[PDB]
RNA sequence: CGGCUACCCACCCGACCCGUCUUGAAACACGGACCAAGGAGUCUAACACGUGCGCGAGUCGGGGGCUCGCACGAAAGCCGCCGUGGCGCAAUGAAGGUGAAGGCCGGCGCGCUCGCCGGCCGAGGUGGGAUCCCGAGGCCUCUCCAGUCCGCCGAGGGGCACCACCGGCCCGUCUCGCCCGCCGCGCCGGGGAGGUGGAGCACGAGCGCACGUGUUAGGACCCGAAAGAUGGUGAACUAUGCCUGGGCAGGGCGAAGCCAGAGGAAACUCUGGUGGAGGUCCGUAGCGGUCCUGACGUGCAAAUCGGUCGUCCGACCUGGGUAUAGGGGCGAAAGACUAAUCGAACCAUCUAGUAGCUGGUUCCCUCCGAAGUUUCCCUCAGGAUAGCUGGCGCUCUCGCCCACGCAGUUUUAUCCGGUAAAGCGAAUGAUUAGAGGUCUUGGGGCCGAAACGAUCUCAACCUAUUCUCAAACUUUAAAUGGGUAAGAAGCCCGGCUCGCUGGCGUGGAGCCGGGGUGGAAUGCGAGUGCCUAGUGGGCCACUUUUGGUAAGCAGAACUGGCGCUGCGGGAUGAACCGAACGCCGGGUUAAGGCGCCCGAUGCCGACGCUCAUCAGACCCCAGAAAAGGUGUUGGUUGAUAUAGACAGCAGGACGGUGGCCAUGGAAGUCGGAAUCCGCUAAGGAGUGUGUAACAACUCACCUGCCGAAUCAACUAGCCCUGAAAAUGGAUGGCGCUGGAGCGUCGGGCCCAUACCCGGCCGUCGCCGGCCUACGCCGCGACGAGUAGGAGGGCCGCUGCGGUGAGCCUUGAAGCCUAGGGCGCGGGCCCGGGUGGAGCCGCCGCAGGUGCAGAUCUUGGUGGUAGUAGCAAAUAUUCAAACGAGAACUUUGAAGGCCGAAGUGGAGAAGGGUUCCAUGUGAACAGCAGUUGAACAUGGGUCAGUCGGUCCUGAGAGAUGGGCG
RNA sequence: GUACCCAUAUCCGCAGCAGGUCUCCAAGGUGAACAGCCUCUGGCAUGUUGGAACAAUGUAGGUAAGGGAAGUCGGCAAGC
RNA sequence: CUGUUUAAUUAAAACAAAGCAUCGCGAAGGCCCGCGGCGGGUGUUGACGCGAUGUGAUUUCUGCCCAGUGCUCUGAAUGUCAAAGUGAAGAAAUUCAAUGAAGCGCGGGUAAACGGCGGGAGUAACUAUGACUCUCUUAAGGUAGCCAAAUGCCUCGUCAUCUAAUUAGUGACGCGCAUGAAUGGAUGAACGAGAUUCCCACUGUCCCUACCUACUAUCCAGCGAAACCACAGCCAAGGGAACGGGCUUGGCGGAAUCAGCGGGGAAAGAAGACCCUGUUGAGCUUGACUCUAGUCUGGCACGGUGAAGAGACAUGAGAGG
RNA sequence: CUUCUGACCUUUUGGGUUUUAAGCAGGAGGUGUCAGAAAAGUUACCACAGGGAUAACUGGCUUGUGGCGGCCAAGCGUUCAUAGCGACGUCGCUUUUUGAUCCUUCGAUGUCGGCUCUUCCUAUCAUUGUGAAGCAGAAUUCGCCAAGCGUUGGAUUGUUCACCCACUAAUAGGGAACGUGAGCUGGGUUUAGACCGUCGUGAGACAGGUUAGUUUUACCCUACUGAUGAUGUGUUGUUGCCAUGGUAAUCCUGCUCAGUACGAGAGGAACCGCAGGUUCAGACAUUUGGUGUAUGUGCUUGGCUGAGGAGCCAAUGGGGCGAAGCUACCAUCUGUGGGAUUAUGACUGAACGCCUCUAAGUCAGAAUCCCGCCCAGGCGGAACGAUACGGCAGCGCCGCGG
């Protein structure tokens, strides 16, 4: 009763049915599995970027709308 | 005259019998004699998904109640202070419990890696994003002027659905830190900043109804078992006890006891009768069955018969009553018997037990369409998962110098490898031979008391070489192959933030604003979500390989095919070569072929090879080698020849020297070593034959005649030998030799479902029109397919509600039909005939809804087939009679059998009218009948003294009692 | 209760089935015998069919010149 | 020995048998039945009896081992050993400690209980064979007997006899794979429908077949089924699932039949009795797993009165190193 | 599930305290069949559902192995390789042994051997014709054409195989599903009974040994043997051909030749001719032997017809003979030759002045082959005869018109 064990034959041709995908496209990519430490660094980084950067660019957009 | 047609026949070509298990079916694999009816994926509950409907942060009356007593009303309508309740709107924790809003501006405490007060907005930001909005500008018969008008657009803006990321909030743990509050200051609560796990929030989409698919539990697609339990029925067969009865022809052997006689001293012994003993011998009835493995062996018989048998006074055979009843009984023990069943009886119930295992599974058309593979399982005939597949969609893109993106592809750059090869005078492992050198010990020899005192020889070592390799060696290193990049998600500039880092505004990440998109070739319109069947036994072929001697063997890699696949060649074929399939007309071709089958060379085809007394005839493919040929055709290497060869004829073939090693010979002639000179025309210290040797013969060599080409060794094309198998046979056969064989080719010729053009059908994509919009057109590309999945059916059957002022006793359903027709098809309509009372079309609804199979169930009917068979036991014959009718009924007569253990006269059990008479002969008696045990009618069984009734036998049994 | 069968045709075996089922009575001859054979009383039509011929093969019975087990696993069967 | 046995494949060398023995039991008992009772069989019985066993007449015999598995007896002398009871800790559940019935072990016996019975080397005036002797080893080491047997792989062992010829028979030899003593050994008159060899007579078993009779088979009168059947039946070769009838290429092929014969139809009769698979069973067996009837014990109630003796705990006094 | 560790943790159900229990997080106790059930054996008394997914027969591929050939030749063969052989190597054939695979067969293909019977192959044992020897003759050995015909009786074993005796020209090798069981036999293998020896505690097992152990059916089709018949010639009869199919003869002994050739002897032929004999085939019964139911004759046993005579029955009562018929290698007769040729030996004669069996031509040439002889004669054809009264008929030759 021995069968046939193991064989990759008639397998490209299946996997080739479907035109095999990359994943081709991630637009601003995933962020897991970076450093704790630089987390830590980028986290309260933009935080304060949304606190402080009003008045200081508002300024710099005016000034370079005087200029050009 | 015309007619396709379920009519019949002939002709050319193709054509194995369907269904399935299978890699493979026409199979010497299985089911199928034929026909009619029935016959197999239903229903409930639960879940999930898709679709349609109503309401929609709600939804739902399924549970009850209200109406007057209504056939349809077991319907329907309503409740609302009947919403109890299910699901959803809130999750996280095991739990105590806790529980989803943030952002902007100004002020203060040292705007402190830091909290508070006042006002405003309100489910955040980034990059894409259908759509929408604004708009420079352009364009409509001659000028200024205009309003709607014809009319797009660079660029800009707000940004649904969703995608990707960041940030925010809730709960549980973890880390680090400070503050607040008091119906009471405590091992009391709450809050902050980070990193986490959750099926969360981040403007919610659910509920109910119905349909479709899939899964699960239920008998559950249909049929199928060996088995288990529960409760009853059997000792009329058989097994064994017990009671009660019955039976067993004749002979042979001759025990105990008894009588008489004889011998002896006694003890005692011997002889002739008599007697009838015995789990005794031959043998009958009876009981069993050894052999012929006889006859049957669809028989007389689901165990019998004929001979030959064993035993037959007994451990003998047997009737009736009774007792032992199923995991029990009984067993002179064979697991044998227990009602044709016994290594656990029979009947019913659980039960339609379960089966990963055989078989079957019912209308058509269209479209798409596999796999025998990864991993896991007490897994290997199975299942789960992933892959392959189908269906349902959603998001976009194009139609009006440039787009988003993708690829079994190439190129341009960039890396990666360790196989093929090659090498080992390169590491490792093997392995061959020679040379040189002198350090060293081991064995021989010389100078010689001995001495590395000197030297010859040998071994090992070293040096430079050289021979051959290595899947588990390698300096080097291919071809083929794999990854990445070939832009707006990319560059450049300027600036903020950081609690990361730190000489530094140092570096790095994030955030914001702006500038220019023409950045390899070719082709293609892309992304994405859900549900699910089948599959999980494979095989073959070129190339690379593992094991094996090899296999149509077993196991791997890439690709292709079979499976799942037709068609043209290979005669015949699963895989080979072409080439893939809707129905046809014309033309052309591939693979192949052109002597006849058999379409096409029947060309005044070309070149050359081949004789077989076993020719040869085209990948897989269906047979063959080493070796050999003065059989022929080329080719190479050479050597001879007018200073006349090759073959032919003729002549010579000596001297030293009978040389040398030998003596059984050698005086060239078995053998061992050699090898010259003279005469020369030339002789080889001799190529062979012999006479044992001594001698004759012959050859190399030489010369006379002849006359110009000759000889040798290899090589490869055809052919031959090598070449032997059983049924008679295979280039397919027939035949083929100036080819119809072989190798090279030229021009034509033939066709396949292949290609091009055209007609028709269908599917798909795009699109047209304000003509059943679910209809009507237009263009273009394609149609194969088992398992499987969808869509359509104005295919069909049954019944239900609407509906056709439907149909008809002037003929409905059903059935038959060499008739007419439609649709590709499921099927349908009409014509003709039997028939006599119900039937159909459309729209919705619900099925016990379609048959070729399942050793399918029931019923009927063929071939066999007027066949086998009416043959165990000796046998009938003549005349007459009743009678339509006599081999069979009856009588006379003749001949036989049973022959007293009967083929006779009567009984017990069992049968129940079969007993008797009359009448009929369809029915039964396996032919027949006037006959019978058949049929119909009518009769027949008389008891104090025959038996039961009475009695107990083995035993069975109730009360008293005990147990349950 | 009293008929009848009590059986190769009234029972059982699916049947007018060479199967099975318990008993009494028993003649003459030959013969030891209730053995086998032929007769008597008493029954019967040969056992679910008849006619014609006598082929192969078969089923049962009998023989065969000479050898006597040489055949066959075995003297199996048959015969003394 | 006579007898019995697998009805429907065995008739025996199988079973039974008398004889030989062994064990349990003196009745509140042995062996058993029963769901139950002091219910029943043995038992209308009492060791010359009942029940369970091995072997199987007569003669001669009954070798040696209790190491193992069994069976049995004994001592609370001593380890282990469950409920119930005693004491201590605590508020209690609970925990701990000693006390220790059966059984196991410790000790003895038993083989006419299950069973078992050795392999090495050197040795005698030719060679061999080899009593004797050394050594490992067990519990004992096969004794009296017997043999290529119904028991011997090699093996058709060797020798002798029967025959012309023998893998057959008979007799002997015996380190005998793997004979053997109630697992009974060795003989053994009579009897085997038991198995085998040889001899005389006898015959068709044959050489070597032939003939006759009865019945059937043949035909006719009457009456007449059954199995089986996809279709139906001419062969050779090739291919194919590797042996076809139907495919291909050849050989070819006349209707309808009768009597036979068995080459074929891989003929029919049965879902292979052989082999394997099934997470399918069933008879069994035991030192497989998990239970249980029965049975041996301890405790608790029925279960009560009197006396004597002993063990342990607690109390006080005296001796004691 | 158990155990341990940690929080001054949670719940211990109406509220508190304590013990206990449960939970949270992580370490261990283990699933070796290692992604994990807790598990001995037998069934020859076996059963069920399946499988040729999977063995035991054949058949199919291969030929390791077996068997049979060839190649070069160191040597054996007194000398001498190839008369006969041939070491070391090497190339092949076959499925007559065995092995390998599982392709078919599991809803069955009846599995060994023997008997009987038919056909085929040659790798030839003998016979016919041949060549070569270390072939003097005789007897052998090696090859070629060659399968036409033969290739025994027996003691043993179930035997296949194997050994032995005797005869003979010789006792050659095989194939046909390891030919053949709806042909037989059942001897063993291979059911159930049982015994011995070994293993196992035991049920039981033993390619260890010995006994007893059911062999079912043809009437279907085809094939084959035999017998009717069918088609065209108008019917029918007689006399005849053979196209085709088959094939039949084989072998040995004795006498002359001849005690001759040959050989020193020992020994010892051949050709023709003559008597025969073995096997096979066809017959036939005059004789012989069988059979015998002309139930023919004649005895005799037991019974029966009253006794004699005549008889009858006893499954043809017995046996003595026995006519006709069937039969026996148990009696007797017969079995027949022409051609082309294979192997081989030659002639003439080149290639290649010569030689040569060959290349074209010729000759001889055998159990091989074909034909004759002999069997049945074709969907084959001939020649000839009669060819339908009766009282009306009916039927043929010539030439006819519709
Ligand atoms: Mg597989
Ligand atoms: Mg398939
Ligand atoms: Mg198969
Ligand atoms: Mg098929
Ligand atoms: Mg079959
Ligand atoms: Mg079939
Ligand atoms: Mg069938
Ligand atoms: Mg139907
Ligand atoms: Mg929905
Ligand atoms: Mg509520
Ligand atoms: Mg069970
Ligand atoms: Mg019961
Ligand atoms: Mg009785
Ligand atoms: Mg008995
Ligand atoms: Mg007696
Ligand atoms: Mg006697
Ligand atoms: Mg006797
Ligand atoms: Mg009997
Ligand atoms: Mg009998
Ligand atoms: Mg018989
Ligand atoms: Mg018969
Ligand atoms: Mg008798
Ligand atoms: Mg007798
Ligand atoms: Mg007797
Ligand atoms: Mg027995
Ligand atoms: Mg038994
Ligand atoms: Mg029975
Ligand atoms: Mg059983
Ligand atoms: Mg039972
Ligand atoms: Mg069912
Ligand atoms: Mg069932
Ligand atoms: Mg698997
Ligand atoms: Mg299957
Ligand atoms: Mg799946
Ligand atoms: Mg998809
Ligand atoms: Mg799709
Ligand atoms: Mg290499
Ligand atoms: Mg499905
Ligand atoms: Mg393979
Ligand atoms: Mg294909
Ligand atoms: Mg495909
Ligand atoms: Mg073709
Ligand atoms: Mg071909
Ligand atoms: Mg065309
Ligand atoms: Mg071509
Ligand atoms: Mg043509
Ligand atoms: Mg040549
Ligand atoms: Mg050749
Ligand atoms: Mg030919
Ligand atoms: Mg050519
Ligand atoms: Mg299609
Ligand atoms: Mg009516
Ligand atoms: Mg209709
Ligand atoms: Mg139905
Ligand atoms: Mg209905
Ligand atoms: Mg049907
Ligand atoms: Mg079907
Ligand atoms: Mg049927
Ligand atoms: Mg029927
Ligand atoms: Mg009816
Ligand atoms: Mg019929
Ligand atoms: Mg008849
Ligand atoms: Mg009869
Ligand atoms: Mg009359
Ligand atoms: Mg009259
Ligand atoms: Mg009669
Ligand atoms: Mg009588
Ligand atoms: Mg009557
Ligand atoms: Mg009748
Ligand atoms: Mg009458
Ligand atoms: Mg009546
Ligand atoms: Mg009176
Ligand atoms: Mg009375
Ligand atoms: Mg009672
Ligand atoms: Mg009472
Ligand atoms: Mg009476
Ligand atoms: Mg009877
Ligand atoms: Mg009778
Ligand atoms: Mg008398
Ligand atoms: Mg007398
Ligand atoms: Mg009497
Ligand atoms: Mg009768
Ligand atoms: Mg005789
Ligand atoms: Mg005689
Ligand atoms: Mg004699
Ligand atoms: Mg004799
Ligand atoms: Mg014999
Ligand atoms: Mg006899
Ligand atoms: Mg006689
Ligand atoms: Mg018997
Ligand atoms: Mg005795
Ligand atoms: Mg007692
Ligand atoms: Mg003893
Ligand atoms: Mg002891
Ligand atoms: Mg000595
Ligand atoms: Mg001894
Ligand atoms: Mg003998
Ligand atoms: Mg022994
Ligand atoms: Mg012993
Ligand atoms: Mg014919
Ligand atoms: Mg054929
Ligand atoms: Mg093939
Ligand atoms: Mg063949
Ligand atoms: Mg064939
Ligand atoms: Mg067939
Ligand atoms: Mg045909
Ligand atoms: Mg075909
Ligand atoms: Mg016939
Ligand atoms: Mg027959
Ligand atoms: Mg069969
Ligand atoms: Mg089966
Ligand atoms: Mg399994
Ligand atoms: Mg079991
Ligand atoms: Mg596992
Ligand atoms: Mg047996
Ligand atoms: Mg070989
Ligand atoms: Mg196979
Ligand atoms: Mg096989
Ligand atoms: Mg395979
Ligand atoms: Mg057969
Ligand atoms: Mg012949
Ligand atoms: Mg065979
Ligand atoms: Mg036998
Ligand atoms: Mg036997
Ligand atoms: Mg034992
Ligand atoms: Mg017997
Ligand atoms: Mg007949
Ligand atoms: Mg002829
Ligand atoms: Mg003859
Ligand atoms: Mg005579
Ligand atoms: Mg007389
Ligand atoms: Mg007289
Ligand atoms: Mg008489
Ligand atoms: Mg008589
Ligand atoms: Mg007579
Ligand atoms: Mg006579
Ligand atoms: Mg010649």
């Amino acid at each position: 009763a021995k069968s046939k064990n193991h064989t990759t034959h008639n397998q490209s041709r299946k996997w080739h049915r479907n035109g095999i995908k990359k994943p081709r496209s991630q637009r601003y990519e995933s962020l897991k599995g970076v450093d704790p430490k630089f987390l830590r660094n980028m986290r309260f980084a933009k935080k304060h970027n949304k606190k402080g950067l009003k008045k200081m660019q508002a300024n710099n957009a005016k000034a370079m709308s005087a200029r050009a």
